[PDB]
């Protein structure tokens, strides 16, 4: 019989939790038994597995894959790899499931469950099934097996042989001492670069910065390096691999939004009418980008499982999104990689004679505000995007109401959402002038008020 297990790991896409803590060694393997169960279910015994980087790493992933094998399942073992490098075993090898044990880009002593079965990823009831499986043992068991597979070389030369960089390029290489060291250097140098390592030794104590390059602070190293080295670009990878944070010769950071106006530039150059998924959180600019250029734009809810789904279910040949995953199905397989995206951007920018600087800024830049949080309650936080999407008044402008209130007009746009996991609303503001960007704030500010008079509006 298994024992019980904390509800609080079993998230909407995925398992995470704290080893020591909310995450054990015995975890594990009943998580394994669940996810084995659910494949067999589906009619696929074969489920390919792989760690991170993480001091927990190794412990763990041995009693994931001996919950696996307990059901019965046939386990392809990667060891220590890349997320997407897990993804790619799960797409190249018999079974079309997989197990990544990552605690991603979190403190060292988190760890979790990327999970794909049967060629979909889980989220919401489907996550709680696996936590419903081992509350009323509803569980296989089987004598499966487990075959030691060694995929990096295949992805490597995967990758390798489908870019054709032109020029040399200098580039410096921060892994945050995450799994990327591996093969993101290594990789990169065989493209024909030059690169200059930053934290590339594989230390699951992050004793320099975390593996994030969400947050810029995460980037100051780099930003430093590629200045003192005059290199021609810079690349963070988080610490499971599936993001890269891109700086450009001279300190700038692209977000995902701009680094997606350049690959939906050259994949809609050789795919006329191509569909290029992205949400409400990115630049306007993007979407007339795409447009001109022939491509379909696909502006959609946050959040890259969201954003994979929709890719999925329009044959989009590309997808990204605010919080850094970008998704090529063009010359690839469709998911999430910082690695690839890194060997696609070098591709690209290798072709041009600007430098990275330059290649970025030519591209229609508007005036933006930072990302504005106000913080409100559990209770009134959806209320209030409810009450806007109901009532408010915007004006001559085109509303969207996937996910929060976003309002494109002529010369910008507004967003306010409630954040998904704290009594937050996040709100984005962009426009062609100064003036412009004044007055969308002052009609949201007005319409956040005739909700609530009494709001807090910071802005
Ligand atoms: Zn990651």
């Amino acid at each position: 019989k298994a024992p019980t297990l904390p509800a609080s790991i079993f998230r909407a896409y995925d398992i995470r939790g704290v080893v020591g803590d909310t995450l054990t060694a015995e975890t594990a393997y009943w998580i394994g038994r669940a996810i084995g169960s659910e494949s067999l279910a589906r009619g696929e015994p074969c489920v390919a597995v792989g760690r991170d980087g993480r001091l927990s790493g190794p412990e763990l992933v041995k009693q994931l894959i001996q919950g696996l094998v307990d059901c019965g399942c046939q386990v392809s073992d990667v060891g220590m790899v890349p997320t997407p490098v897990l993804y790619y075993a799960a797409n190249v090898l018999e079974g079309k499931s997989g197990v990544m044990l990552t605690g991603a880009h979190n403190p060292p002593d988190y760890n979790g469950f990327k999970i794909v079965v049967a060629g979909e990823t889980l989220a919401n009831e489907q996550i709680q099934a696996l936590r419903e499986r081992i509350e009323k043992n509803d569980l296989a068991s089987g004598v499966g097996s487990v075959e030691q597979v060694d995929i990096l070389p295949r992805y490597f030369k995967q990758i390798r042989d489908d870019i054709a960089m032109a020029k040399p390029m200098k580039v410096v290489v921060d892994c945050g001492n995450g799994v990327a060291g591996v093969i993101a250097p290594q990789l990169i140098e065989a493209l024909g670069c030059s690169v200059i390592p930053l934290y590339c030794e594989v230390d699951g104590n992050f004793p320099n910065h975390h593996p994030d390059p969400g947050k810029p602070e995460n980037l100051k190293d780099l930003i430093a390096k590629v200045k003192a080295e005059n290199a021609d670009l810079g690349l963070a990878f988080d610490g499971d691999g599936d993001r890269v944070g891109v700086v450009t010769n001279t300190g700038t950071i692209i977000y995902p939004d701009r680094l997606l106006m350049l690959f939906a530039k050259d994949v809609v150059s050789r795919n006329p009418g191509a569909d290029i998924i992205f949400d409400v959180k990115c630049t306007r600019r993007l979407i007339a980008l795409i447009s001109g250029y022939g491509g379909r734009p696909v502006m959609w809810k946050t959040g890259h499982s969201l954003i994979k789904k929709k890719m999925k279910e329009t044959g989009a040949l590309l997808a990204g999104e605010m919080s850094g995953h970008v998704f090529f199905k063009e010359r690839w397989f469709g998911f999430d990689d910082g690695i690839y995206s890194a060997a696609r951007l070098l591709e690209i920018l290798s072709q041009d004679q600007r430098d990275s600087e330059h290649v970025f800024s030519a591209f229609p830049s508007d005036i933006s505000t930072p990302e504005i949080n106000i913080t409100v309650t559990e209770d009134s936080k959806f209320a209030i995007i409810e009450a806007l999407q109901r009532d408010a008044q915007w004006g001559e402008g085109n509303i969207t109401t996937l996910d929060g209130v976003r309002v494109d007009y002529p010369k910008g746009w507004g967003l306010v959402r409630a954040s998904n996991t704290t009594p937050v609303l996040v709100l984005r503001f962009e426009a062609d002038t100064e003036e412009e960007l004044e007055r969308i704030k002052t009609v949201f500010r007005n319409q956040l008020k005739a909700v609530d008079s009494s709001l807090p509006v910071p802005f």
